[PDB]
């Protein structure tokens, strides 16, 4: 009805991170028709634009409340992968952390033109920070806005940082400059614009709403890719869910479908479409177009555990839950003043504004993520304490003051899967994140060790100054028999995600796309999402997927090969 007698040179099935930015940069030229397709709404929410709001975003409306299967490994429980569900998708509702991990993590893909020199120029390319100019690991013009965090917390910020150097950790200037080693304490940049949000929605996609040739549909569930060699025609989607009519979007001669729909969504539609290994589309009746192994395989999540702590009496007061609620769970002014005054203060922070990167054993980069937050959990589930937190609001309680420091296995050996429980495409897909079922047990070592660090900076003088015993994992909890029960029955996400469409080399048979992004065995086809990365990044991949999309409305449009190998010599 909206694409009634339409024909689009590119469709994008989603409109998350990738999508703001492929519909910002396929659009500009005005040659090319494009067409977005969003499950979720339109981006108004406040609590979007807020950051310490992301605290309301999880388990509301704007997420797709996805659930794992059982997991037997983690104490047999559902585990919560928050996922947003408006346009700008996941950069919408996500922690704000700006991070790329290191050169070796792109270099270990061993992917043809997606080294770390072929990635640096496009994670620059997309950059405005306000602390950084241009060098060598940072560029100035692009539409992403970048920042140091503008919330200070005057005693527990800095008592992190002494506390990381008395255990023998050193300062890392800047978690992205590649000429450093990645280990190392210090501040997390963030992407925000003077303490906003800036999701890729406002940062690509609501710019250029006024361009003719570009259309952006919400409500807009899509339930297949139609597919007639297997060549792209369009996509199937419902405007009125489960029970609305099913309306065709159609591609123009030479138009793409490009999956924007991320990790879990991507793949799962994929399968719906008949791409994916024949067995899991034949148990629910799906037609086979392409015969994939690799579709909604290799599932990399960074799992997350967390130490929690409360302050003396005598500080009282002086973490972020008290910066922004007072004793009876009213929004402090001062808090209010200073976000709309200015761009400071605590509703700036999403928790975390500074941790480190360490090597627990000797690898070659670091194994585990530190977030410091100087506030403390009250949940061993940092998630599951952040829906607290929110329910908090106007409860006639004091949150009591500590910090929390969460460890994330940020280049974990454990992977899970994407699949279907039933032919319905409304339905949710079939979740499994492995979390620690790599055979080694590295994954659980990593967040045990973490575990034990955490306590050792909280030993440390510098921070044993504020500190007045341990809340979690608490006093019960020694031996590594006892941590590993303790992870087992509170790892949770940090929300990463990636790897179910995996890039790969010719002749790498777990790829799902080839270095040009496109889906195998089908023509007029792509992948622009974390679904694509071959192995996860150390850090948070949001960045990465947004110097992904640039690369790839780069090819589309002409501006950019990849892969520059010198053609073999005639003989
Ligand atoms: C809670 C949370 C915290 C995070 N913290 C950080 C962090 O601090 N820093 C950071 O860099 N990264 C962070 N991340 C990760 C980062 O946000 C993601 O890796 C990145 O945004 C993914 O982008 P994407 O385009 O692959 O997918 P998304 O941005 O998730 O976009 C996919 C879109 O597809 C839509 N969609 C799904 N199915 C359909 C359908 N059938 N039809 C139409 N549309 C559909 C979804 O609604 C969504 O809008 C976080 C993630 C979350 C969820
Ligand atoms: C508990 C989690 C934090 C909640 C934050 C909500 C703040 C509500 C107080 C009133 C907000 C007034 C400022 C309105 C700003 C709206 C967003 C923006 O335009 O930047
Ligand atoms: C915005 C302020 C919230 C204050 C909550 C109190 C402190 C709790 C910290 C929880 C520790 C782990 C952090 C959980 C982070 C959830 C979001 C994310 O995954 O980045």
């Amino acid at each position: 009805s909206p694409v009634a007698g339409q024909k689009y040179d590119y469709i994008l099935v989603g409109g998350g991170t990738a999508a703001c930015v492929l519909a910002n940069r396929l659009s500009a030229d005005g040659s090319k028709r494009v067409l977005v397709l969003e499950a979720g709404p339109d981006n108004t929410s406040r609590d979007v634009k807020i950051p310490a709001a992301i605290t309301r975003l999880f388990r509301s409306p704007l997420d797709w409340n996805l659930f794992s299967e059982l997991q037997e490994q983690l104490a047999e429980r559902q585990i919560y992968m928050a996922r947003g569900r408006l346009l700008g998708g996941s950069s919408a509702t996500n922690a704000t952390l700006y991070h790329r991990g290191a050169a070796g993590d792109y270099d270990a893909w061993g992917v043809e033109g997606w080294s770390s020199e072929d990635v640096l120029s496009w994670f620059v390319q997309a950059e405005t920070n306000a602390d950084f100019g241009p060098g060598a690991y940072h560029g100035s013009g692009g539409p992403m806005r970048v920042e140091n965090p503008r919330y200070t917390n005057k005693q527990l910020h800095t008592a992190f940082f002494k506390a990381a150097e008395e255990v023998g950790l050193t300062p890392n200037s800047d978690f992205n400059d590649w000429s450093h080693d990645h280990a190392g304490y210090g501040t997390f940049q963030v992407m925000q614009d003077k303490g906003t949000r800036a999701d890729m929605y406002r940062q690509y996609l609501k710019p250029v709403l006024g361009r003719r040739n570009l259309q952006v549909l919400t409500g807009a569930a899509v339930t297949k890719v139609n597919i007639d060699k297997a060549q792209a025609l369009g996509v199937e989607f419902s405007t009125d869910g489960p029970t609305g009519e099913r309306l065709s979007a159609e591609l123009a001669p030479g138009g793409e479908v490009i999956m924007c729909a991320g990790a879990v969504h991507t793949p799962f539609l994929l399968k719906h479409s008949g791409v994916g290994p024949s067995a899991e589309l034949k148990e629910f009746g799906i037609p086979v177009v392409s015969n994939l192994a690799g579709v909604g395989q290799n599932l990399q999540d960074q799992p997350a555990c967390l130490t929690a702590a409360p302050v003396k009496e005598k500080y009282d007061g002086i973490a972020i839950s008290d910066h922004i609620y007072n004793e009876k769970g009213q929004i402090r002014k001062r808090a209010i003043a200073s976000y709309l005054l200015g761009g400071r203060g605590g509703l700036t922070s999403t928790g975390c504004d500074r941790g480190a990167f360490v090597r627990t054993a000797g690898q070659a980069l670091p194994d585990l993520q530190v977030k410091f937050v100087p506030g403390m959990a009250l949940d061993p589930d940092g998630v599951s304490t952040y829906v607290r937190f929110a329910k908090f609001q106007s409860q006639g309680l004091k949150w009591p003051s500590g910090i929390t420091m969460q460890l994330i296995a940020c280049r974990p050996q454990s992977t899970g899967s994407v699949g279907l429980k039933s032919a319905d495409p409304f339905a949710p897909p079939k979740l499994s994140p492995g979390y620690l079922t790599d055979k080694d047990g590295a994954d659980l070592a990593t967040l045990r060790k973490g575990i034990h660090w955490a306590r050792d900076v909280a030993r440390s003088s510098a921070l044993s100054e504020y500190l007045d015993g341990e809340l979690f994992p608490g006093s019960g909890v020694v031996s590594d028999d006892q941590i590993d029960e303790y992870i087992r029955r509170s790892i949770h996400s940090s929300n990463a995600i990636t790897g179910t469409c995996k890039m790969g080399n010719a002749g790498d048979s777990s790829s799902v796309v080839d270095n040009q992004l496109r889906v195998h065995g089908v023509e007029g086809l792509r992948v622009v999402d974390a679904s694509v990365v071959p192995k996860i990044p150390g850090g948070q991949t949001g960045a990465p997927v947004v110097m992904i999309a640039e690369r790839a409305a780069a090819l589309l449009t002409g501006k950019a090969t990849i892969g520059a190998s010198a053609a073999a010599p005639a003989t």
